[PDB]
């Protein structure tokens, strides 16, 4: 009867945004992964080092959710499939958005059956939970009945969209056209013919601002319950930093010369000398300058740990998070982002550049990069971003025309723009997309665990250089050893190891840059 209260536990409970296990997956993890931020500490994690305490804290989160979930489908299909039919098409869509940040971190795992109570739920291959995917998203948005009880009984509840079933049907399908550019390496003709069906819908995908999903936080007082960098970074007093990759990917490129009265708002203290002549208009939004000398600059990502926080590693001397200060005060209140219209934009610009769908490709990547700098507050800058040919330390030019020059192909200018748009929420697609196209150009990192990688090997046109996956939970060896060999079969190659490509992954490059 009460499953409302346990389906909107799930909303915050499976994006994990809790400032505890969530620090340990975000920041401390797919951040550094992705490379989207780097915090200044000497965590093993940034050398590839597994935290098996953490993996396996991030691995029963997301499966309890998941159970939580399942609890109100199986209760409410029972009681009433016809008069809950849009709180049960919404579930659907919530347990596989869920799922995918388990099955993109992991690999081959569980994915528990709402239908039947498993004892043991059997580990499924990427193949099969990708397959249910688009099979479940389809039915969802199918499931939506106008003579049906809302969503939830109170609007408020629903944090994303309250209650807006078009705007749920059009996050389903924008995660239907996410999971099928996800299979451009393993499996085009399921690739091309998900993307299709996504794009032909008569539900629409998320094509503007306020299509876009957030989640907001308590902002309550709560202990971990803000848009919780503020936390890690003003709070502990710990710099999550921009990598040394980001400030190559950001300088220079659009043409725009520095602007003035870049300062942190936190210390007070003014930009150094030490920043780029011209940058790309969000880098110095989103990134403030060092907290201790205002030096602007990336850090450099991977050393080790004993050598975090000393040298050229000073995580105070180089660039922190600034967006997550608002007003003169911590952005506290920042809803996390979780789609927006950009993505979509670069999604289809992908497939349209790659030949995969007919279609306009220069528009779709426009289009996204519009919608970015409007999201970041420099619309007054995109014309002129758009049409300069000034290239970044990658090679790439914003100029979606001028494709001439190492690093600066179509494919190129597109992930950057999409890597740079998702920065810092959309870290697991930025390490999706690092691991489906080796793109962006990213530095390979200074030290990596020795026992997996060999540290003389430093090519960066190599997808081997860089994490593959997260390790399973070594207790699943011991408590659940049967469905664990099926898993680590499933992985094939080494086995249970941080650099086994996953079965969407083919270790495809398509980076071009020459350094």
């Amino acid at each position: 009867n009460m499953n409302e209260p346990r389906l909107a536990s799930t909303l915050r409970g499976g994006l994990i945004i809790e400032g505890n296990v969530e620090q340990r997956l975000k920041p401390l993890q797919i951040d550094f992964y992705s490379q989207m931020t780097v915090d200044g500490g000497g965590w093993g994690t940034k050398n590839y080092i597994q935290d098996d305490e953490w993996n396996n804290l991030v691995w029963e989160e997301y499966l309890k959710q998941i159970a939580s979930i399942n609890i109100v489908i199986r209760s409410l299909t029972e009681k009433d499939k016809d008069a809950y039919a849009n709180t049960i098409a919404f579930a659907r869509i919530w347990r596989v958005y869920v799922h995918t940040l388990a099955a993109d971190k992991f690999g081959p795992m569980p994915f528990p059956a709402y239908e039947i109570v498993e004892a043991n739920p059997p580990y499924k291959s990427l193949k099969d939970i990708y397959d249910e995917y688009f099979r479940e998203l389809d039915a969802a948005i199918n499931g939506f009945n106008d003579s049906a009880q809302p969503i939830f009984s109170d609007a408020g509840i629903d944090l994303i969209y309250k209650n807006d079933v078009s705007k749920w049907k059009r996050f389903a399908n924008s995660l239907r056209l996410r999971l099928a550019v996800r299979l451009t390496e393993v499996d085009q003709e399921k690739c091309i013919a998900e993307a299709n069906a996504a794009i032909s819908s008569p539900a629409g995908l998320i094509s503007d601002k306020a299509d876009n999903a957030y989640m907001p936080p308590k902002a309550d007082g709560s202990w971990g319950q803000d848009y919780n960098y503020t936390m890690f970074q003003i709070t502990w007093s710990g710099p999550i930093c921009m990598s040394k990759s980001v400030e190559k990917l950001v300088t220079n490129i659009g043409g725009v010369a520095w602007p003035q009265g870049v300062v942190n708002q936190t210390s007070g203290v003014a930009v150094s000398s030490v920043h780029p002549e011209k940058v790309d208009p969000r880098a110095p939004k989103i990134f403030q300058p060092g907290i201790e000398n205002g030096d602007w600059k990336g850090l450099v990502y991977g050393p080790k740990a004993e050598e975090a926080n000393t040298g050229i590693y000073q995580s105070k001397q180089c660039a922190e998070l600034g967006f997550i200060i608002k007003d003169g005060y911590p952005y506290k209140s920042r809803p996390y982002d979780l789609f927006l219209s950009e993505e979509v934009h670069f999604l289809k610009a992908e497939l349209y550049a790659r030949g995969f769908i007919a279609g306009d490709a220069k528009s779709e990547y426009e289009a996204g990069v519009r919608a970015s700098f409007a999201t970041w507050g420099v619309t007054s800058e995109v014309d002129d971003y758009l049409t300069s040919t000034e290239k970044n330390e990658a090679g790439t030019s914003a100029r979606y025309d001028d494709q001439q020059g190492a690093g600066n192909t179509a494919l190129e200018k597109i992930i950057t723009q999409k890597y740079i748009a998702g920065i810092p929420d959309l870290a697991q697609e930025g390490w999706n997309d690092k691991r489906r196209l080796n793109l962006p150009r990213l530095d390979v990192a200074v030290y990596r665990d020795q026992a997996v990688y060999n540290n003389n090997d430093k090519d960066i046109l190599k997808s081997a250089n860089f994490i593959k996956r997260m390790r399973y939970p070594t207790k699943e060896s011991l408590i659940n050893a049967t469905e664990y060999e099926k898993g680590k079969s499933m992985l094939g190659g080494k086995g249970d190891i941080v650099s086994t490509p996953l079965w969407w992954d083919k270790n495809s490059n398509y980076c071009t840059s020459s350094k």
